[PDB]
């Protein structure tokens, strides 16, 4: 049949791309093909417009296997060739070993790393139900797609899968449809090795509906007939079980050897022969599977037309309503949406800026409706919630609406980040934060990594950023922490210093369009400063106190900023003359121009950077740096600041070591450097 | 009764604990004061000697809770008193605001970040297992002890607790026994919110077995019953579901609010008035739960001191067993066990370090017992498994045995680096390790911090560590990893460059007591070194090529340094003479004496660094970085480094333009600073 030959020329793509490259993954593309062909005739999709709102998702995250979903793709007409998939895997090519949303039209996020794609399916699928539920009117069902997400045995083995899978049976997202790729096969061996669980009895456990397909090698009839069950089940996600071969129709079918390695030329060919094939032939694209593919995209499109008229008589009937999906569509946020950011003075009291964090949040959460989010447990020590906002929680429970805006993850950091991702991936403009501790945003480390390589506008609320915490001890208190994320390419860490500073991060991580944010906060209140504003802090760096005759400049951050302030004054007693910089993201900073950089961070004078957690980075700023390079204490935090030195005592005391340390000898500006 | 009574006396020693501090958690404790004295009855153990290797262990999961536990401690006599409970969360007291295993005798473990104490307490229950069919014979059972883990609701939210719980049943640990505090109370409120799932089921999906007790406020009757049951079941973990109120007793009980804060005064003195005890009186110990206690401790002393009896015995039946049991006990590797380290000299050919790593550990597995490891179902790509080696499984399985040495921990790598805390916690000499890819142990953040601030000589064996690794692209490779854990305190990252270097990093890796390791690996084959040596690699860093008129020095590590020597031979074509330092473990450099790292540093030379990840940290010991500062790249690994221009003529470049920039400048050694 064509169905029957689409599938061999999936299969067939696959494992020719494996072939072209001698690197990559046959097996699961063969085992998943019929899955795949069956799951693709379903779904509502546009090869020409990636990005309509309401087409149905697809999520790989069994990443590996790419080599299935770019045969998908290319064989649909996405913006993806054949001759991408000669190139798979190869330097520069669109088909890269792991497939990238920036990269590869038609991957709505990057999976490869284990578990993330399922818990981006989860945001993807709450991100629906939340747009569903704010737009959607009697006759116009403005957002009503699904959310396909294809999995493996190794994604059901990491905990972040868990954490996901818990919170999506909680939250009752019956538009995700999951397959897992039954095989029993990981690259150790058997599953009987170490994964002997009872998968589906979990799922239940989780409130998941289950259909099994127990031929999926074959019986496309029955998984078309499970997405259909599934769609009746409107309030619970449903895993679809798939019981395959590894490999179907290799040699080497159902064992390990084809997770992962090229197949032998000859087994190739007898696949091809089997199939009706061509055996000294690759890339083959029988013209009657492009046909019937053809029909299905023409179909498709005729669906999207209807909805862009359904999307203009929307907007006559719901004026306001049309005209704000409108510009979300259209990627801008409402005009002189800024202007409801907080603005301070010197005048007004010392703030935490965890708490001026909840402040910004509550005046621009009734501004801005694409903002949504939410805590991993942590809503009244994040201060996450604005106050007369709704939990985003199906009706039923009686405890929220999809409607609601903000989300509560449970004790799930690595799953929360993920599902920013999906949320995010959605579109629509959504600005979506998750709130933890910031020594706990190290838990999500896999899922924030992805959201810098992703390019998501997702933002952290990270409170209690260091000793300042106090009592809980060591085992709470970030040290290495913004190291790694500043070490990590495109992500903005904002550790602001006082409100104005706070309303610069916010600033910038809602405008955001291809960066995450993390936004280091404290649990003590810091003061006001001189000095500070909004226009400067979006600068990232800047000269908080000029001094033109500076025998020192002190570049800080955060709690520190003030403590640098104190230390200026000292400093003077002592004949020192101090200039102090304010460095809230180093990213940003380090986006500015040269001269304007330059500025803030000129030749001819010593630079001390101080902040209290490690001094890795900081180099890039400044000549010494007095850090916190140990582990912290449990006690009050006044007294641990006292303990490793940082008061404004300990911060002259080193600045008057490095501006002796400096006599005689010729200083330029840290940001000088010989390539 | 005198049961009841302790059980008050718990309750108010946590309590008054906490009011002291004005700082801590008050409602786990009083919830699980019954389930606690209940264990501790059950539990063999000597307060006067902590590490008595037959011991039965407890872990604290939900460390929040540690007022319950220091109050356990205090009240049987460990080296913790009740001034010492009156110092809680106070900086520098022995009651830090969390366990801490380094500070406070009688935790196994640190806890505090959600989910790793279980996942601890599988580890520990792996190693007695493990170390139970290592030496046990007819009538000496050297090895027979339990592992008694509390658990709350948020460590059964997060992922990693799923990850070990799975692997647990897989593993059949009859000799754990969990404790969930089913209190339906976290931060944000009932467990409605966001933790509506089966639990139990859950956990019957694993393979646990299950015993629920309705009224754990009040019958320590049936948590001694569910124990007693839990112990006849050999094959399985057994979670026992103890139904509480959190913080039973209070006006407050049963709220969020009781979860965290200390309790108002007015509360205390019902709650002591309720109980029989004085409302003015704090931190009371009446002498007859003192009694009751003592004559626990002094059976479970006449049970250690019989112990003691059958290991003299045992070391007589078994004289070879013995002696190596001794050996561990002590603390002690086989003398020059380092003689089995394999030597390589600049005339053997190229191996990746993942490969000489295989090496290595079969050479030393058989020669040293105490050595156990596995991999996150990557063994064949890690290269972790020794061949003529048995899988510790359950013999009932035919996988395996417990006599085992390689753990298949499956797609788990948080779970595995928290289960590698727990064998390390087991004692005996414990050195273990766990394989994954370099950038995949981000994965385990949480454990791995752990390792470092709970100081255990756990090992990642961490392959894979860059750009080298070619197809599988930026999703694969490491970017910021080394510079994340570099800049955690106590974590030795080594980056071996070739045979020798790779043998030296097992050596500090197998010696290490107090210091975990992360092993970074190559897949891509490397050259041996003309000048390295076991002897100098073991300096951490050390003088590869002198040139005693250097115009610079080149310092880098891993894949990089053959790079460098290569760049040294373009230079001297350039009239530019370079030196070589390898870096293979900056902490072990670190350690070294200052005049040794200024021999490798010297003053008055530029100091290029080169490593094809983050430059983070490189500060430290160059003047000039080049690294790698974006994400990678999917094609042929040479194609790679060529693109980024991580080639002999690229460093060279990069090298000249360094000398150039120094030119008519005085330059000092990285290592100087200011203060
Ligand atoms: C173990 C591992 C895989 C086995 C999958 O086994 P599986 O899901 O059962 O896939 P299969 O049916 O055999 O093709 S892929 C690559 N990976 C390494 C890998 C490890 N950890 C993380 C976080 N991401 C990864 N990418
Ligand atoms: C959410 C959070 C807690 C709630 C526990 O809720 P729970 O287990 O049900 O405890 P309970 O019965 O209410 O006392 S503690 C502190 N913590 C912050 C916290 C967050 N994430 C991690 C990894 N470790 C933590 N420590
Ligand atoms: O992490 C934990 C305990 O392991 C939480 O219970 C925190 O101790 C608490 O949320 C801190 O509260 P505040 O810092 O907001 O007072
Ligand atoms: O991470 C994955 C896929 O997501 C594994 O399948 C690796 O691709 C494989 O283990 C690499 O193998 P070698 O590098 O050992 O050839
Ligand atoms: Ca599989
Ligand atoms: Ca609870």
């Amino acid at each position: 049949s064509v169905d029957q030959k689409a599938i061999s020329t999936i299969r067939l793509l696959a494992v020719d791309a494996v072939a072209a490259a001698n690197s990559g993954h046959p097996g699961a593309p063969l085992g998943l093909a019929p899955a795949a062909h069956a799951v693709f005739k379903k779904m509502r999709f546009n090869p020409k417009d990636t990005k309509w709102i309401n087409r149905d998702r697809f999520v790989l995250s069994n990443g590996h296997a790419c080599a299935l979903l770019y045969s998908m793709l290319v064989l649909y007409g996405y913006d993806l060739t054949v001759e991408d998939l000669k190139k798979f895997r190869q330097l520069g090519s669109k088909t890269p070993g792991h497939p990238e949303n920036t990269d590869v039209p038609g991957a709505e996020v990057t999976t490869g790393p284990l578990g993330q794609g399922i818990c981006n399916g989860v945001g993807i699928a709450l991100a629906q139900a939340q747009f569903a539920a704010t737009y959607n009117k009697p006759d116009f069902p403005i957002s009503d797609s699904y959310t396909y997400v294809f999995l493996g045995d190794g994604c059901l083995m990491e905990g972040v899968s868990s954490e996901a899978s818990s919170l999506a049976g909680h939250l009752q997202l019956g538009n995700l449809i999951a397959f897992w790729d039954d095989n029993k096969i990981s690259i150790d061996g058997s599953t009987e090795v170490a994964f002997t669980e009872d998968v589906i009895a979990r799922y239940k456990s989780y409130g998941w509906h289950i259909v099994e397909v127990s031929d999926a090698d074959t019986d496309i009839t029955a998984i078309a007939a499970a997405i259909d069950e599934a769609k009746k089940v409107t309030n619970k996600p449903t895993l679809v079980r798939l019981t395959t071969t590894i490999g179907f129709g290799s040699l080497a079918q159902g064992t390990h050897g084809v997770h992962g390695a090229p197949l032998k030329a000859d087994d190739i060919k007898q696949l091809k022969t089997k199939w009706g094939f061509n055996p000294e032939e690759s890339f083959a694209v029988p013209a009657e599977v492009t046909a019937s593919y053809n029909e299905h995209v023409a179909e498709n499109q005729k669906i999207q037309q209807q909805w862009n008229e359904l999307f203009a008589a929307y907007k006559q009937k719901y004026p306001e309503l049309g005209a704000e999906l409108q510009r979300r569509l259209d990627g801008k946020l409402p005009e002189n949406w800024d202007k409801a950011l907080p603005v301070y003075t010197p005048a007004d009291a010392a703030v935490a800026t965890r708490k001026l964090s909840e402040i910004v949040l509550s005046k621009i959460i009734p501004e801005v409706p694409e903002i949504i989010g939410g805590s991993a447990d942590l809503t009244p020590s994040n201060l996450t919630k604005a106050k007369g906002t709704v939990d985003f929680q199906p009706a039923a429970t009686g405890l929220g609406d999809y409607s609601g805006r903000y989300i509560r993850y449970g004790v799930r950091e690595h799953a929360m980040g993920a599902i920013m991702n999906g949320i995010a991936a959605f579109g629509a403009n959504y600005k979506n934060y998750g709130g933890t501790f910031l020594n706990f945003v190290s838990y999500a480390a896999g899922a924030v990594r992805l959201s810098a390589l992703s390019e998501f506008p997702i933002t952290w609320v990270a409170t209690h950023d260091s000793i300042g915490l106090g009592e809980d001890g060591p085992t709470h208190q970030p040290i290495e922490t913004l190291a790694h994320f500043r070490a990590t390419p495109n992500i903005s860490v904002w550790r602001p210093a006082d409100g104005n500073e706070t309303s610069a991060a916010y600033k910038s991580a809602i405008e955001s369009t291809h960066t995450p944010h993390i936004l280091a906060l404290t649990r003590q209140n810091l003061p006001q400063l001189e000095g500070s504003s909004i226009e400067k802090a979006s600068k990232g760096g800047y000269t908080l106190v000029q001094q033109d005759k500076a025998d020192i400049i002190i570049v800080a951050t955060g709690s520190e900023v003030s403590l640098a302030v104190d230390a200026l004054k000292v400093l003077e007693g002592q004949g020192i003359k101090a200039g102090v910089v304010s460095l809230p993201d180093q990213l940003t900073f380090d986006k500015q121009s040269e001269e304007y950089k330059l500025s803030v961070l000129p030749d001819g004078v010593p630079i001390l950077s101080v902040e209290v957690m490690s001094t890795f980075g900081w180099s890039k700023y400044s000549h010494q740096q007095f850090g916190l390079n140990r582990f912290g204490a449990s006690g009050k935090a006044p007294e641990i600041f006292k303990l490793f030195e940082f008061t404004p005592e300990g911060v002259a005391e080193r600045a008057a070591k490095t501006v002796a340390f400096y006599k005689g000898k010729d200083v330029v500006s840290p940001l000088r450097s010989a390539f």
